[PDB]
């Protein structure tokens, strides 16, 4: 019934694309109380004839705004042009600052288009890049967790090769994934979970039998964080550990350890959510749909999703 | 419903374990038209005890056997010993040297007890070395092939460190592992595959942006392999071509790349196939269980699901 527990920022995303739509669309199927804790981050100029068009001008008066990603001239629904890359990309800047502050305690971000973004000459290689740059962060502070089909696997190291990943990984950039990930726990309403840690190496080195690795890397750190009262299992393989699901972490070594169960068990209904500081960011698990932008098609169903995982009460 | 289309060895393990009770009953639950097709390598004295046991001496008289693993001493339930590791090394010995020179089509090894073969002074690493020895092979032309749920994975490398594979990944190995595997999925009843290829790096390095390993490895031994006129797709980063279900053998670079799939998909049913030459040795998938030899409650489920992969039809 009631989805939303706490503060969110959502910024709408494209404003050509289907990103105002379906924010209004979420919007309006939310309580009044509920309705009150999402404050909206981008050009009201787009919300305005997105609600014109849904026949939802009603809704407008009732929600809490802030003017982001402005644009120099009327919106223009399906259309592909630098400045709505621009908004895009200002608009999620605005609601990320909003959480990095504390007004809110998380943010989705509606549909991006890349090719607007790029159109205008702003780097952009996915939300985990941007939160990065928008808190002052290195690159690999920022952590992605997967969640999907029960699972949620966070990833110490993520895009980069297997040996740059090996050659990365120590004891304290394990802890501070798992610290990241379980105060994201406390936000998805987990408070204390229960925590399996994959194994480097096969059969997380069996020892030392298979590498050194898990020695020097995985066990000190699984030591650590019981010390400081986490309840946490392994290092183990991850194949072994990952069959049992019975923990409500697991934590990655690399990419593919975690990027192969979620997409294996979960192909349709993912959420991917970056990890920085206090702020957790998670898209939509779809495109801006530029073809049907302003024409009435796309529902609300994967944001009202985000939003109720997000929203989730302790 | 008949499982078994060809010539089989079946090695009955650790005489002193579940083996041959395991053998025994699996028989019991054939055909005798397909009982006539499994020649049986082991100790007579162990299916003697075996089949008082199980109360199936009725079925000895109709059983093709070889002795091979003979024992100077009864047989002793439950019990570790030196001489039962080396009966079980020398009647899975006398299996495989019966697939080499084309007496069968395929070899099963019942559970052996891995401190049982140790205390013999014997070196054993799993299947794949002790197949590489007795055939006069390289240990690295020897792979592993996963198959559970509809999925068939051969792995380029496998047990050793992350850094380890790394360093030893090149394109004639993936061309070699290819090779094993398809002439394996002859045998599986797959007679022209189609074969997927993992990146090594996530996303298979995105051309070279996060590493140059799948440019330098699995690019070159994938354009190889399509000349000899071989259908391979790849390489894909193995999250998303695993999702896509739509190939009849998946090439892994990495043990857990495809330990993974398969024990979350099929934590019980799957199946080990060691390759090597013309010789595929599949394990039955759990121990020697020497708490319960002799005590004739052994499930053969396991070993008859081996039997009905390895016995497949075209
Ligand atoms: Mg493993
Ligand atoms: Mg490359
Ligand atoms: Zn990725
Ligand atoms: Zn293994």
């Amino acid at each position: 019934m009631t989805i939303v527990h706490r503060r969110l920022a959502l910024a709408i995303g494209d404003p050509h694309g289907i990103g105002p739509e379906i924010a209004l669309k979420a919007l309006q199927q939310l309580s009044a109380t509920e309705r009150s804790l999402i404050k909206v981050y981008g050009p009201w100029s787009a919300l305005e004839q997105a609600a014109q068009i849904c026949q939802m001008e009603s809704l407008l008066q009732d929600l809490i705004h802030e003017e982001a990603g402005s644009l120099a001239q009327p919106v223009q629904c399906g259309e592909i042009t630098p400045q709505a890359g621009l908004s895009t990309v200002q608009s999620a800047t605005a609601a990320i600052r909003a959480c990095e502050s504390g007004e809110v305690d998380a943010v989705i971000a509606c549909p991006h288009h890349e090719t607007a973004i790029h159109r205008a000459g702003i780097a952009f290689s996915g939300y985990p890049s941007l939160l990065a740059n928008v808190l002052g962060m290195n690159e690999d502070e920022v952590f992605l967790m997967l969640v999907g089909a029960g699972l949620r696997i966070v990833h110490v190291t993520l895009h980069e090769s297997v040996r740059s990943a090996l050659e990365r990984l120590s004891p304290q950039l394990v802890i501070n994934a798992v610290d990241a990930a379980v105060q994201t726990c406390t936000l998805l309403g987990v408070p204390k979970p229960q925590v399996a840690v994959f194994g480097i190496n096969p059969h997380a080195s069996e020892g030392q039998l298979f590498g050194l690795e898990d020695s020097q890397i995985t066990v000190p750190a699984v030591e650590t964080l019981r010390k400081r009262g986490l309840t946490v299992d392994g290092p183990m393989g991850a194949d072994m550990v990952l069959a049992q699901r019975k923990h409500d972490l697991y934590v990655a070594m690399l990419h593919d350890q975690g990027h192969i169960p979620i997409k294996l068990l979960a192909p349709n209904g993912a959420s991917a959510l970056s990890i920085g500081g206090r702020v957790v960011l998670s898209s939509v698990g779809h495109g801006s749909a530029m073809d049907i932008a302003g024409r009435g098609v796309a529902d609300a169903t994967a944001l009202l999703r985000t939003i109720a995982l997000l929203g989730a009460q302790p």
